């Protein structure tokens, strides 16, 4: 017990974290129907502050309307959208934990139901690299084109600044599990014909360019992550050494860090679920092309997280479903590894 | 699916899961090093925890290889019944029989963890004269003859193993002990052909690999035990190891389990969960040899994620099995796994 | 403080802490019923690990008071050597050596769990003619002169588990085996003067426990197991209890270890954690009787809790000393106790 | 600080002391040769008097070399089993075991010591065909063959010695038994290579020493005990030893034990407290061979005196620890020492 990385400061950008543990993005469907902040944002975010990560990326936000997971996701397409935003991040701040948060186009799975109310398609004009459904029972995609995909782009850039605007130090920017520009990347779902599809690099332009936007208006002190699905898991489709060269090009705009995710782009595919299963796509990417990494998946323990930080895996251990059912575990994941947690005054006693 | 209980395969054989008991002293042994009833509860109940591989302790192939005057010893052929019967009866619960050959250099003749732990002025041998610590005996530094005259004991020591049953075989060469003395710095400022450079202080270590693993058949594989680090600066330092491991993985050794510390006291180790584990991963990764992770390995989940990341093949797990013997098995049915318990304890799971 | 690891004085014996192992057959004996290699490593290793009494699995006073074919025996003066080394073998690691004097009664005759556990037509016996449920034999009632033999053959069995070193002797009388069918109404229809009233249900009953009392000296602490309630209506009562109880408290009888169920399959059971400890709770302060908690018991807090509400003064563990033999150990530490731990493994603790 | 209790570094080993047992014959052996219960408590307890070695009995290398039916033997690997347990019990105590090859050449065959000690008839050998005394058997003058007949037979039971677990061996090669006879003229008048000149008569002795010397490993010194004078007119001569000596001192021979006499008995010796000496001190002074003292050495003062004045390195105790075994114990508490003394009895020191 001499030490412990899990919570030892992460210096990312121009900002220090109290720990290296992050809340990973978890849509709640609790916003309004024009996507504002509710009051069970207002609960969810800032207990989980309190629960000691270092930083909380709160759900995948639509920077534009019909670019949303589902009607009721959070949005940052509109400038009505900062009061309820603006005080999201200072309810977490206040909390402790850094406000982060990701900016998402769900693509050709845009128009979903509420996971709990069927999650069946809703019939919405979705768009997408290629005219390919998801699967049965999605709206056929629509092919977008450089006009739409620069106000796309562009829809990233402004709701980069609006999260900015709103107190959010990081932002994330979604481009795994088959959403938009996921969906551009791996060949599942992108077979297009012209500069945007075909070759690899054609593959990663558009992806790559709206990396590019987001960085020029994203001040350097403030890290800028991407999270990717590493893998499709489908063959003749994105690989881990495709996301290596994918993960180059990113360091190299200057992106600051990863979220190593896996899957989504496609469902009859199968996925080697383990403890720790999309550990190694974080380890290949930090250490073959020297990119920052966030390790997320099955993230359980307070051991399992300090051991793949121990081993250099990953610089960030980003953890989903663990904090749904306990939000205060990173606060007992510190008692476990002999460091003493800084707790709330009103809570001390309790530790 | 999990990787830590799915079979791996080393050299000419599979194990049941990914799971092993690191060697660990229970200085029980006799005066004359043979295993006592003691050994006959340990191991095999460790067996039945589950584990695919139990690796027993430091047997000493020199009775002045021993750590205490109760290790387990290896140097005469009366050795091997007892031997061979703890061997036998650990096959009885499952598991593969391990052993680790060891010779404690200057570190040599201590007393018992609870009855002191104090030398007790053996005429201890090293690579060059430098007591261990304060008490103890300065080392007489060995010569040509002296080492390779070590070397047939640990030959002839793999051959008795071998010949009881034993079904893996590791050097220890770590933890400031003899081979590992004559790979740190710290402890081996020799001015002859065998200090100095990496490859001077590489070369009795290897000389007893290689050695050792012409008598062990290519079916058996054959684990070489290191301190991946002195932890002292100016000492044996990870890519030190890296080297010995391209060295030793091109003699034949099968797997590396990579440990860390011990060659000298005053020093500070950034102890943590799977904190040698790094160790593990960048031989594994950068040399392409098989090996073993220990250290603070107390969780299903975080053993098969650094299996799942590649920092590891094996999972070696020590003071777990002493306060949990049956870990394995429970940590089995926390990963959604059938554990492989006996017939008469599936009523308690 | 943690009172589950203060010593308990029972009789003229005092116990490392308040934990035992329940009784747990392994159907691992011979044919004969003599102890095998399995039992001298199963016991033996939760001896280690920490608990105060280990309760050895039901014995059968009889051959045909078996419940399977390869359950242990003590009904021949040569089951004395491999029943004094299991005794021998249980001190040894640290717990004090007890065993379960059993007759399985109309179940007996029960193929292994793990082999169909169905019946194999034996002569069983019992108090009525009645199957403890279709595919069974049904008992033979058994006569006055029967039933001298039974209780000779406990009388038998105690004096015979005392010769072997066992220190603490625990009469089975629950889980509708023979004595406990003779409580039960479900089973036991007699139409003489052991049926009927609950006195005349409660008579041959008390006559073994009285015979056992006399045979055991007042130093050593006789032990009890009774189905506190056979979940069947019209059947053994919790009030029922405590009037044998309150019988068994005159009789002699230290201590009384409350399960519940056995007597007929089909009825209902809340299954909970310790939910058996209302009938230890009931015993101890309604009658005055030591009482011992069983079911369900599985954490170290759990087990204070109890003690400290003053529901029982032991704690039996069953199930959880299957897969984790090394619990109490790591219980004491986890209650800010420091456990007393073998030296070998002071260091992974 | 006494240098009697000192460690001593003597080959590849320790001794905890400057104090040894000189080899002293108990004629408690069976008719084949074989260790008895007798020598199994008789050398164990003078090692847990605190000698730092024990040099076992004249052992004899051929049947007809021995000195009585009773005398240990090494000449069939039947005796094995008894000097391995007698090894291990001198080691247990805390001595190092340590034994003498001999042959007793034209002395051999003789009774035991009280039950009359009169020859019996053996065809004994020897150099030259003279009777060690009137009713002795005239020794048969040994050929080449036969000469190697016994080098070989001593070569065999020094590897069988070190086999056995016994780190000194010592060649007997004094007291005018075989290998002595050799030597002295007064019982060597023969006629080829092996007679007359002193070389000659060093020569087949030598050839023993050079043989055995290959087959022992340089870290288990080699002894030799010579007979530093026959004390008979125009015979061996201190200065006989001095060439002898030097001559074995590049063989590789690790040290001399000079005794005196033996060769014939009508001659007068210098009875007086370390009256050998003097020969110990020429040798190690004059030639350089390490050196042992022994005769009528009965004091500690006495002991560290000589070891002192530098005229021995070990000194040998031979009547002194038949009537005191712990003199070595109270030895040292007699010279302000510490005596590590088994813990039963460190309240009685
Ligand atoms: C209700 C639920 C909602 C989620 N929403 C998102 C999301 O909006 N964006 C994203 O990148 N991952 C999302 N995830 C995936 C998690 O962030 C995380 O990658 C996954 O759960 C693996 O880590 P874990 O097992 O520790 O939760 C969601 C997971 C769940 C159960
Ligand atoms: C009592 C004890 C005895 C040990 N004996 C040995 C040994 O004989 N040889 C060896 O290489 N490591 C030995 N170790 C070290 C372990 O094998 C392991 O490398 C170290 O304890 C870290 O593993 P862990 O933290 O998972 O237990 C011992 C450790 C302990 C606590
Ligand atoms: C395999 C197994 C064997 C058992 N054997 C006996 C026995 O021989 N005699 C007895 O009185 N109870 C026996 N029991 C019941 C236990 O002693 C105990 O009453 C039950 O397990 C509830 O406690 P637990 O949940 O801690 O295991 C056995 C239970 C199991 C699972
Ligand atoms: C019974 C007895 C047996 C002996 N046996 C041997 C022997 O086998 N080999 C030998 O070299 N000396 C033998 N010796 C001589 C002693 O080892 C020693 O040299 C002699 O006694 C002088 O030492 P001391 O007077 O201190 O005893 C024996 C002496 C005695 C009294
Ligand atoms: N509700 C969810 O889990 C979703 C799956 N992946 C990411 C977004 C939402
Ligand atoms: N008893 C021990 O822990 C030891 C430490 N290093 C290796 C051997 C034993
Ligand atoms: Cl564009
Ligand atoms: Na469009």
């Amino acid at each position: 017990s001499h030490m412990a990385l899990l919570f030892t400061p992460l210096e990312l950008g121009g900002l220090r974290l109290k720990n290296r543990l992050a809340m990973s993005p978890m849509c709640q469907y609790s916003a309004t129907l024009e996507g504002e902040v509710t009051d069970w944002h207002l609960l969810h975010y800032p207990t989980r502050a309190l629960g000691g990560v270092g930083l909380i990326l709160v759900e995948a936000t639509a920077v534009e309307p019909l670019g949303r997971i589902s009607p009721y996701d959070l949005g940052i397409w509109s400038e009505d959208h900062l009061p309820g935003l603006k005080e999201l991040a200072r309810r977490i701040r206040e909390a402790g934990a850094v406000p982060g948060i990701q900016l998402a186009h769900a693509g050709r799975k845009a128009g979903t139901a509420r996971p709990w109310e069927g999650g069946k398609p809703l019939g919405w004009r979705v768009v997408g690299p290629s005219p390919i459904p998801f699967d049965e029972g999605y709206p056929v995609p629509e092919p977008l084109d450089e006009a739409g995909m620069e106000r796309i782009l562009q829809a990233f850039v402004e709701g980069a600044r609006r999260a900015l605007r709103a107190g959010f130090q990081v932002i994330e920017l979604h481009m795994a599990h088959g959403y938009l520009l996921s969906s551009f990347l791996s060949p599942l779902s992108n077979q297009r014909t012209d500069a945007y599809g075909g070759s690899l690099e054609n593959r990663m332009r558009f992806p790559l360019q709206v990396a590019q936007a987001v960085r020029e208006v994203v001040p350097r002190e403030l890290p800028l992550f991407v999270r990717v699905s590493a893998t499709d898991w489908g063959e003749g489709g994105w690989s881990l050494e495709d996301t290596l060269a994918f993960a180059r090009r990113l360091k190299e705009l200057g992106v600051d860090l990863l979220d190593c995710s896996s899957g989504g782009v496609v469902l009859r595919v199968r996925i080697p679920l383990a403890p720790g299963f999309q550990v190694p796509f974080a380890d290949a990417v930090r250490k073959r092309v020297g990119l920052r990494t966030g390790a997320v998946g099955l993230i359980t323990t307070p051991e399992q997280a300090e051991t793949l930080l121990q081993a250099g895996s990953a610089d960030l251990v980003l953890l989903g479903r663990v904090l749904l059912r306990d939000p205060y575990f990173p606060l007992r994941a510190a008692k476990a590894l002999g460091v003493a947690p800084e707790v709330p005054p009103q809570y001390q006693r309790g530790f």
